[PDB]
């Protein structure tokens, strides 16, 4: 991860950065056998950085390295930026199952269009649709999020933390059908505004007729799906679309989101 420059370097090529001998660079991934791609601390450019110049600090998995290049490159307190840099490592330095910056477009504009008040999350994994989501919530709205994993939940838990959403989001440690009964008992929700699907793509009907089944949805309600078509959510995607208590609209980026506004029982 954290790197340091060895000896001062002025910029040759079209694609690489100057820096001073001290200067610390967090590596996005190599190239060549020398080549890396880097950001640095001191400007937060990207750019390549010849191996020639640069060696290891001392800066697991791949959850704790998204988590910590957000804390080493982007500016806390500040969403934007977080989502900046999570969308920055796993384009060049590893792939990751967020809904990426492309389906993050759609989101903003359902969440803005519907202005929820409270909205479940349905799989937080790193926390990165959370805060895509908490960022554009009015004041005093609210986002709860289900997570099975306790290990994906304490990165989510930091990576809001960094973000300053802690206070407008409350994960939640449990599988969805465990926790989405808990919801009217335990958590005093009446309906929900808005459900976000991202979560393991069999339990995409279950969750839903559970959900339905709990009275949790009103009229109006909007439940967004990601990965229907990639992946795939086959049945989910024809419960909805050919029932009467849905009104479904398709959005691309081809993978694809559902937007499935629940019309009533
Ligand atoms: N039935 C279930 N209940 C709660 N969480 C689940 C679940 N099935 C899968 N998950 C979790 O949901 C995550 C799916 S990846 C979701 C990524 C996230 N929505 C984003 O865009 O940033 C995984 O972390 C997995 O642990
Ligand atoms: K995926």
């Amino acid at each position: 991860m954290l790197f340091v420059a060895l000896y001062d370097y002025e910029a040759r090529t079209e694609d690489d950065l100057s820096f001073h001998k001290g200067e610390k660079f967090v590596i996005l991934r190599s190239s060549e056998g020398d080549w890396w791609l880097a950001v640095s601390l001191t400007t937060g450019e990207q750019g390549y950085i010849p191996s020639n110049y640069v060696a290891p600090v001392g800066g697991g998995t791949k959850e704790q390295r998204i988590l910590e290049f957000v804390q080493l490159v982007a500016k806390p307190g500040d969403p934007q930026s977080v989502l900046e840099a999570i969308d920055q490592y796993c384009t060049y330095a590893e792939w990751a199952m967020n809904v990426g910056d492309a389906k993050g477009q759609i989101m903003d504009a359902v969440i803005r269009e519907y202005s929820p008040s409270l909205v479940l999350e349905l799989g937080a994994y790193c926390g990165y649709s959370a805060v895509r989501m908490a960022r554009l919530l009015q004041p005093g709205a609210r986002l709860l999020t289900m997570e099975i994993n306790p290990d994906c939940a304490a990165i989510t838990q930091q990576m809001l933390n960094f973000a300053g959403l802690q206070d407008k989001v409350t994960i939640l440690n449990g599988a969805s059908q465990d926790l989405i009964p808990q919801l009217k008992k335990k958590y005093d929700v009446d309906t929900l505004d808005m459900v976000f699907l991202d979560h393991w793509k069999d339990r995409y009907l279950p969750d839903t007729l559970l959900l339905e089944k709990c009275g949790l949805l009103r009229k109006g309600t909007v439940l967004l799906a990601d990965n229907v078509i990639v992946p795939g959510t086959p049945d989910f995607l024809a419960y909805v679309r050919g029932s009467s208590s849905f009104e479904c609209t398709h959005y691309s980026s081809v993978d694809g989101l559902e937007k499935a506004i629940y019309q009533g029982p």
